[PDB]
């Protein structure tokens, strides 16, 4: 059967990495990375996931299957982080969780669900958003729109092109919110703005579908959650899909969760016995080490205190990246109003660089970002701030 | 949308499982457990993959996202260990390994490829096969047929019924062979009915797809790699799903690996890069610890000799309770003839106990198994043996 298959594609990201560690060039800076990148270069695994780690080899009797859904700690953990503390999603329980491998992961077990479940054909996704979202709900055969949400020539949330599209979408149809820190754009809803998107989505009947991979990192693990907790307030349905590949350094040990809510506890303990199918028919049951990691930090006083700590350090660490940036290019003078990087939360923003500016920085400084001007702030360091200005002004 | 979502039943071992530890009698019996246990009851972690991680915890400095078809180590290993150490597809270079979750990832992983990329619309399997194998081929919208198989009331390969039932597939048809220790059946075919398979399938054109979870559990590693051999050896196409959760007891941490074998290089980098796409669209990249672990042990001698050793301990405690059930049978005296458990490989065979027989089994005595008379020698321990047998003399 393979003789005329045809070649994939290389995600731009992969691509990027490959000619950047071809470039014999020294002094050279990838702000394409998608990775949280610490002043020194390096992504390190976090002190708190070092010790969370010594404990479990200590501790663990077997490495026997995990139930359909993980491990309940985890379950307890997420959604407590996720709906606050005493919410009534939980003490109503409302709410199921199933432990996936990874964000992504937890987007395909809702997309399948849904798609073998329920009647949603169509999903609305951001423009622009991650990458990926568009591939996990095409495999799962459910249609992809998207609604307009940046402002390109003034950086902003463009709310009443968004409201404005979003009426297109009809009663039955799913429409993914990035919770925080937005992907790419780094633009969030303001709480009201939140609160008016939740009423309008009562209304019209949407299924929302949350991607919540960066919590912790635009103002606080509570603040964060907000717009979220905006939306379950009003809700009698809703998914959620969590990672913790970012907020607690874990990329490769995939972990993450969909949540599924539900009218009562009834209804979606029936829901989730088919998103157990689901994940059954996918990869049978979750992947224990990195989750364990999660749960026993969560659940321990002293290891979630440090954990909290170090998560502030890296948002602490981006923020200032942020103003770095402004302040170095305004310095090093050009006809900046580059203010919009400081508005922006997350790793992630638009440097308004036109793709033939961003080449000629990979060609004639070996400065290397996504052909789109797309950033990672993480990716500048106090060290690397005044070649990669320099570089920047002389291109604009 | 899941206010009329109706409920997914629960998988027998499940509702076994439940039912045993509701069981307020201490005598108790499970022997439809799915999982190796030792002469103590429990399923521990091996002192190699202990030593292993050891080694990770002082040695890991990130936890960075792996490459799509996970750690290049890996995939050297589970090539080698499937196809022999200085094969001609390893130097050709004909196979790509893509580390998966689990045995049962690499089965989904394989199916989307397959329904996305080439003309399969039918996969057949083994009447009776491992269950969960056609929710994971009818996930992907890939038809599933049987062939025949076991012969129920010899209990034997029935051969003949076997070529007999695969000549209604068609070229261009998936096969799914189980590489040894069939499951559930514990029949596996003779080198020369392999060999005759392997003819066969190349004159008809079937894609063979081997599921190969249990290799060192009937003879030993290369031994019981000898039936795919003898397909690769013929076969300018195949896939095989390997599984690493029951040899390395790493059951949890989902680690296995999908390899697509082709003509050329040429060919399959470019069937490849569509697994590599199924992948992304899926859970974006795998789960490092488990193979992480399988990689340090397979490469390292010291480790893998303590390892190999191990397996073989498995093994030979699986080998003499089948000796000791039909001893234990024989000398508690009924008619028997279960002379055939001694010549069938791997935890699992069907006894020949009738529903109504394992209904008793349960209510009277305490020991539980598979409606279907399945039972996993696993669960027999020198200690439970006379127990056992003599209920079972009881109700036959
Ligand atoms: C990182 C990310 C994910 C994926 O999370 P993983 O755990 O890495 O698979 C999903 N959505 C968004 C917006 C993300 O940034
Ligand atoms: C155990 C098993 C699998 C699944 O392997 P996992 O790694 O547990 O998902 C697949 N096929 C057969 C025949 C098996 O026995």
């Amino acid at each position: 059967m393979f003789e005329n298959i045809t070649a994939a594609p290389a995600d731009p990201i992969l691509g990027l990495a490959d000619l950047f560690r071809a470039d014999e060039r020294p002094g050279k800076i990838n702000l394409g990375i998608g990775v949280y990148k610490d002043e020194t270069g390096k992504t390190p695994v976090l002190t708190s996931v070092k010790k969370a780690e010594q404990y479990l080899l200590e501790n663990e009797t077997t490495k026997n299957y995990l139930g359909i859904d993980g491990i309940p700690e985890f379950g307890r953990c997420t959604q407590e982080l996720l709906f606050g503390k005493g919410s009534a999603l939980i003490n109503d329980k409302r709410a199921r969780t199933a432990q996936t491998p990874g964000g992504t992961g937890a987007l395909r077990v809702a997309a399948d669900f849904l798609a073998k479940n329920t009647s949603v054909k169509r999903v609305w996704v951001s423009n622009p958003s991650w990458p990926n979202h568009k591939s996990v709900f095409n495999s799962a055969g459910l249609e992809v729109r998207e609604y307009a949400y940046y402002d390109a020539e003034n950086h902003t949330l463009d709310f009443d092109a968004l409201i404005n599209s979003l009426n297109e979408a009809q009663a039955g149809d799913v429409v993914l919110f990035h919770g925080c820190c937005h992907a790419p754009t780094g633009i969030d809803p303001t709480l009201e703005q939140w609160q008016t998107l939740a009423q309008l989505s009562v209304e019209k009947g949407w299924l929302p579908l949350f991607d919540f991979a960066y919590q912790g990192f635009a103002r606080g693990l509570e603040e964060d959650a907000e717009g979220l907790r905006a939306f379950a307030a009003m809700h009698k349905e809703l998914i959620v899909a969590s990672s913790y590949s970012k907020n607690f350094g874990l990329y490769n040990e995939r972990v993450g969760a969909c949540t599924l809510v539900a009218a009562d506890s009834e209804t979606v303990d029936r829901a989730f016995s088919q998103m157990k199918a689901a994940i059954r028919a996918n990869y049978s049951n979750p992947p224990a080490h990195g989750a364990s990691v999660v749960a026993t930090i969560l659940s321990n006083d002293a290891l979630r205190a440090i954990w909290e700590q170090e998560l502030t350090d890296m948002r602490q660490r981006i923020q200032r990246m942020r103003q770095l940036f402004v302040n170095t290019l305004q310095e090093k003078g050009a006809n900046r109003d580059f203010s919009f990087i400081i508005k922006q939360n997350g790793m992630f923003s638009f440097s308004g660089l036109t793709k033939e500016q961003v080449l000629r920085l990979r060609e004639e400084f070996g400065v290397y970002a996504v052909a789109s001007g797309l950033v990672n702030v993480a990716g500048m360091t106090p060290d690397n701030m005044a070649p990669l200005c320099e570089a920047i002004v002389a291109v604009l």
